[PDB]
């Protein structure tokens, strides 16, 4: 049921083409931030320790992740850092281990969504039905407290999630690509400006 809700989610960026092209652009802004900061080893290391010691926000933790995972050779760094930042969550408390999930989860998602999607507008189709799958995994965590906050728990969410996200009707998916503009311009302003006071 993919091919149905891709359909939906290329409604809404026609719909909002002025939200869906902002985004893409911020999307491209994040993928500069990071590639300009210095080497993708460099950057990924610095992107994790600031994570983990609380200093990297949720918008710039989702900036970074998808700066890190916008580059084929840095898919490969952004898995690796991925797997060190779950390592080092579960050997860290609080907003340590909290952060470090967050960008454990998220940099493995952005390479999945770089790795299905051939351009940058493939990409921002399918970050559209992910965006609702999301919603869908985050209300499955927040009704199940027991529900792992491990990553290895949020992805199974999200997998649960997705799977409900291409049966969802057509508005459903419609109005959340419209909130997935809506907060992604948000996030990725503030993300990219803290990302560009950090990592320069
Ligand atoms: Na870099």
């Amino acid at each position: 049921g993919m091919e149905k809700a891709l359909e939906a989610a290329r409604k809404a960026i026609e719909e909002h083409p002025e939200e869906a092209k902002e985004v893409a652009e911020l999307n491209k802004k994040a993928g500069e931030i990071v590639k300009e900061a210095g080497s993708y080893e460099e950057v990924a290391k610095k992107v994790l320790e600031l994570a983990r010691e609380g200093k990297l926000s949720d918008d710039a933790i989702i900036a970074a992740a998808k700066g890190l995972a916008y580059d084929e050779e840095g898919q490969e760094v952004a898995l690796k850092t991925a797997e060190e930042a779950r390592k080092a969550a579960e050997e860290s408390s609080g907003k340590g281990k909290e952060r470090l999930t967050l960008l454990s989860f998220l940099l493995r998602l952005q390479v999945r969504l770089t790795r299905e999607s051939e351009d940058d507008e493939g990409y921002l189709t399918l970050a559209t039905v992910y965006w609702l799958a999301a919603k869908i995994a985050k209300k499955k965590l927040e009704e199940d407290p027991s529900a792992s906050t491990d990553l290895e728990g949020i992805e199974k969410a999200f997998e649960e999630g997705l799977e409900e996200a291409k049966k969802a009707p057509e508005e459903e998916i419609l109005k959340a690509g419209f909130d997935y503009f809506e907060k992604a311009k948000e996030i990725m302003e503030k993300g990219n400006k803290e990302l560009r006071e950090l990592l320069f």
